[PDB]
């Protein structure tokens, strides 16, 4: 069995935000409404004139408002592109996926998304108690591959591909309010508790992978390479839409024409492995950016 | 909010198994194999001449068997039927679901089912290796009910419900296996962490399902009404082809005439799930006596 998988296995318990964060709730004791909850320097438009120019307190809901925001696209991540992805992987449907150290290794990461849910969640319902306060682009991507594909089977792939991706592709994001030391101290908690689960997904990610599609027969095979540039496309792409819904909820004026100049890039590097370990260098039209410092 | 509700969402870092025994895989370190996996005292059919009239060898076959039956409808059941429910909770689907609290909970429950679904699989993949080793009939009976259902809103209520009963009405085995001495620690250990864990889910779902069917439209609540007697069934029912599978298995003649009433031990101890929390929740919902369900008398060993 995979050496890797083994040693997350038996690690887990000293890694996970679940065992050791599970009361994540209290961080909210000695608060601080004198903290922001974002970033200003992570914000695209934070240096806009048509930003720079709204009030105080507008700004401060926007960057309110783009946490909040980040936690609703975290959760929806997890729900509905990560765990189906995981769960498949449980239910069995996949050639070679009966092995002991995959079923470990996976649905502690069941655990540990299911849990990252808890924590985002909490988050958002905290800040909008506390601050008295649309669709994904990769989902709805998937959702429209999968309308198209009449076999389960290829659903399958598709589902897994796309899990695969956002478990290897690590939000610039997450990186950055991790690290941030200028933020509420429980924001770059709970994203430096997840970034520290997410590093092990990206290792667990790239085995499970590389041992199912060694065992995937040819439709099952053809089917993932097909796939994969197709998602890698979709969690590359950018739509600003979210911006402007944050920027028009602050009443900013001008929020189209700031959206407008606009027109934070994941880093691919556990895709580019896991692409490598598939072999495939050669076969995938997709130009991997540069790693990034985070 | 309710304050049982309050009070199970700020116990649950203290109490969930996931966070007392996260290293549940380190408890196979001593493993004495003269140790039996199931306890002989609690199958109903061991007292059978016919399961005497076997060899020892064969017996402890079948224990094994059920054992890890045992282990693999838990995890049917919990993929399958409890989960869906939480995470129609959790999608939104119900007016009034969009309560922090009650989010809070049902999120907190979902994280513990993943856990319990580990632990299970571990038990199974654990046991088949050291003894070098069908369809859930409540899901049977769901997959039914549902393919006739034009609306989805109406399939949520179904999905609900019938989460919500095997939530609120305990497995005997859980609680039987769960204080038992006389098998390996680890089956005994994991079954009293499970058992800790869903004494608190039922509580949770009888606020969450009270605090939902206040808010429903009239036709849902007569959806969930209609629906009650239905899962309550389902779940009264338990199916013996798993049993007969394990008999056949271990090479025992005459499994069909061995498998009985699985509903007793040869002592007595009552082996139908433990309908009190399913009955709390109906007395909640304000209906003792729109729901055709005579319960059974409460086990002793119910939680």
């Amino acid at each position: 069995g995979s050496a890797t998988l083994g040693r997350l296995v038996r690690a887990w318990p000293r890694r996970a935000a679940v065992v050791n964060k599970a009361d994540i709730l209290d961080e909210w004791a000695d608060y601080d409404t004198l903290v922001p909850d974002y970033p200003l320097e992570i914000v695209p438009f934070a240096e806009h004139p048509l930003f720079l120019a709204a009030e105080p307190h507008q700004r401060q809901r926007v960057l309110t408002g783009m946490w909040i925001g980040y936690n609703e696209r975290v959760i929806a991540t997890e729900q509905l592109i990560a765990e189906p992805a995981f769960d498949l992987v449980m239910h069995g449907v996949f050639p070679g996926s009966d092995d002991p150290l995959i079923r470990k290794s996976v649905q502690q990461a069941i655990v540990d998304e299911s849990f990252h849910t808890y924590m985002h969640m909490l988050a958002i319902d905290r800040t909008r108690e506390l601050r008295k306060i649309p669709e994904l682009v990769t989902y709805r991507r998937l959702r429209r591959v999968l309308a198209d594909m009449p076999e389960q089977w290829e659903r399958d792939i598709a589902v897994l591909v796309w899990g695969a991706v956002a478990e290897t592709c690590i939000n610039a994001l997450l990186a950055l309010l991790a690290r941030d030391a200028t933020i509420q101290p429980m924001h770059s908690l709970i994203t430096t508790l997840h970034l520290r689960d997410e590093t092990a997904h990206g290792s667990i990610v790239v085995e499970v992978v590389r041992e199912l599609y060694a065992r995937m027969n040819e439709q099952q095979r053809r089917a993932l390479v097909r796939c994969l540039p197709i998602a890698l496309e979709a969690f590359a792409e950018q739509d600003l839409s979210a911006l402007l819904l944050e920027l028009n909820a602050a009443g900013i004026r001008g929020a189209e024409e700031i959206v407008g100049d606009l027109r934070l890039v994941r880093d691919f590097s556990g895709a580019r492995k896991m692409v490598e370990q598939l072999g495939l260098d050669d076969a995938v039209d997709f130009d991997f950016p540069e790693r990034p410092d985070w």
